[PDB]
């Protein structure tokens, strides 16, 4: 019954919903629209911030780097206030995962490949994973602005699902690196009426948000029950019908995370 009531939420709030769960050795592929392209948005803060700690050891996120107000382009709530301090790239991975820092991402894009090459490095970190469907083509404030049906800053809820269970499960991260990554989407203070909303108090959920034009509004997680059997979850929805100013349906996900939770007892 799972289909038919992932169609009832898009019928009800006017909006494609695509969720994936990747099976385990008790439950199985929960699954809806899940191989079909939605924007990145600031979901890709994630495995950015990953792709920051891969690639340097952890003297490195104590780099102090020093930007411009001329480089606040996009909506950055941390980045404000520290436009003299700077700030070191421990810091800049906090913004962009916990607040989702535009101007953050933007130089945690440079600091992988340089003024002109962060969005192919951060594409090729994910053909790291395996994921060969994802790309970044952009960055902010233009990535949340493609047009529907364009392929360019977009991934799968089935190839963003799969990268995070490398990231929090898997042996992608080494230990000390995979905590702080943990620990960074664990604090995030922008996904609380989404997947969260949906998952009972209990139960633990670790996510990273991402919303944008067209009535975008995605969040990328893994949930933890009180057993401890661990489930990733992506819930990615979009309202293209609607203008650029769609207006994003926060509830969707929180809908389709109850859903799954159903299926999940
Ligand atoms: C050019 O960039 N345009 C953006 C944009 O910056 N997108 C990013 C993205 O995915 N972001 C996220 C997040 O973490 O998900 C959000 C949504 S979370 C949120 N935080 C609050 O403090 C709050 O009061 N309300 N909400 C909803 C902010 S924008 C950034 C945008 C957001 S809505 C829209 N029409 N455009």
């Amino acid at each position: 019954d799972l289909a038919d009531r992932f169609a009832e939420l898009e019928r009800r709030y006017d909006a494609r919903l695509g969720v994936y769960v990747p099976a385990t050795g008790t439950t199985a592929a929960i699954e809806y629209r899940a191989d079909e392209r939605f924007a990145f948005c600031s979901t890709f803060k994630a495995p950015l911030v990953a792709a920051v700690l891969h690639q340097n050891p952890l003297t490195h996120l104590d780099k102090l780097i020093t930007y411009t107000s001329d480089d606040i382009r996009s909506i950055s709530p941390v980045a404000q206030q520290h436009v003299q301090t700077g700030m070191t790239i421990g810091q800049l991975c906090d913004a962009a995962i916990r607040y989702s820092d535009g101007t953050a991402a933007n130089l945690l894009l440079a600091d992988l490949g340089g003024p002109g090459g962060g969005t192919a490095a951060f594409t090729g970190y994910l053909r790291s994973l395996g994921d060969t469907v994802s790309r970044l083509d952009a960055e902010e404030p233009e990535l949340n602005r493609d047009p529907p049906g364009d392929e360019r800053d977009t991934t799968t809820p089935h190839a963003i699902a799969l990268v995070l269970q490398q990231l929090v499960l898997g042996n992608a991260l080494p230990p000390d690196k995979r905590a702080l990554l943990t620990d960074w989407m664990a604090r995030n203070t922008t996904g609380a009426k989404r997947i969260r909303a949906g998952f009972p108090a209990d139960w633990k959920v670790i996510d990273k948000t991402g919303t944008g034009d067209y009535g975008r509004a995605n969040d990328i997680a893994v949930v933890w029950s009180p057993t401890g059997v661990p489930y990733v979850v992506a819930v990615m929805s979009d309202r293209a019908g609607g203008g650029y100013d769609a207006e994003p349906r926060e509830a969707l996900l929180a809908e389709a995370a109850t859903c799954v939770a159903g299926v999940l007892a």
